[PDB]
């Protein structure tokens, strides 16, 4: 599948790179020619929107399949849904700086966004009746996306490095983001 | 003064490399050969802490000329001290990447940590009075550390890419860094 390797080539190109990774470059390490990157991807703002869902969708699949769903609580959810999102983060760390570098580009359409959040809907429930109202708007969206995942990527380097801490650091690092990103 | 240039290197190095960062490398880039380095500091674990209290003087200088002494309230004055911060590390990307790489390697000691917040007691005194306990404390101080230069660099990332909503993106950052580390 050449656009399976293509969204795989730019997922690795945009970690490294940021979104200024070049179509060209992304072709070549896909085995493929430019246009036909253009071939799959209308431009290159169509494939960044694309490989953002494609990776969210890869990582809402562990989010929900492991969601012990005997808890209804918002913030324990929410703890819940940090926990195995740093674990996929740390089993998939291109996949997640990836994610990180496209978030916090302005790049991601409305549509885009709309889809993101309807792909889990629990998730998506909780963030609008909890995230602090500048941070879910379309003006500000990116910056509150770009300090949740500094502070997740903060908590992984750290779990990453001191594994007999980490689930002191998940948990800390989650409570700060909560206390950051959220109001009552 | 070749201990500046060797300051100098090393800052550049970290920044780009963390604390991996290879003394034969930082005393070739000064100009001098690897022994000169040690003669300077003794070991690279000096060196790192060393470094680090020299970034944070240049720093504090900064942020120290620039505070508005009628200023009373902690927040207040910890909002100043925050856009002062921003602007001294927008102006000096490489100075303040190299504080967070030797920040968070957790070589930094308890002493260094000490003799750090004495440069500014102000702001001292807020961080003992104010910050959770857990992130003033000698196990968790690194990752307090951490998660606080993390939303400073998104902060400044943010505020360069995008510079007419600098002020709001300051804003904005100060208050969930607040939120996330004080009581
Ligand atoms: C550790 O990394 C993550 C952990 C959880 C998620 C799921 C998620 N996506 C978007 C916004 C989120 C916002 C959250 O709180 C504000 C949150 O808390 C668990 C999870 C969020 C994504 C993550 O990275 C993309
Ligand atoms: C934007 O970058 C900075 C802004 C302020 C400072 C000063 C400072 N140093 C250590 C811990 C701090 C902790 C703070 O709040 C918890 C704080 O609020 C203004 C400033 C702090 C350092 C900064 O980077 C090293």
């Amino acid at each position: 599948d050449k656009k399976q390797a293509l969204l795989e080539a730019a997922t690795q190109a945009i970690a490294q790179s940021g979104i200024a990774a070049s179509t060209a470059v992304i072709a070549r390490n896909a085995g493929v020619a430019e246009g036909t990157l253009f071939r799959y991807f209308a431009t290159k703002d169509e494939l960044i929107n694309t490989l953002y869902l494609h990776l969210r969708q890869d990582l809402c699949q562990s989010l929900i399949m492991e969601l012990d769903r005997s808890i209804t609580d918002a913030k324990m959810m929410m703890r819940f849904i940090w926990n195995s999102g740093i674990s996929w983060g740390l089993n998939h760390p291109a996949r997640h700086r990836a994610i990180r570098q496209l978030a916090v580009s302005e790049k991601l359409t409305k549509e885009t966004h709309q889809r993101d959040l309807d792909m889990f809907p629990e998730l998506r429930d909780i963030l609008h009746r909890r995230v602090l109202m500048v941070f879910m708007s379309d003006e500000y969206r990116a910056f509150g996306d770009g300090l949740f995942l500094a502070l997740a990527e903060t908590t992984m380097d750290f779990a990453a490095r001191d594994p007999a801490r980490a689930g002191e650091y998940i948990a800390l690092g989650f409570e700060a983001m909560w206390r950051a990103l959220t109001r009552e």
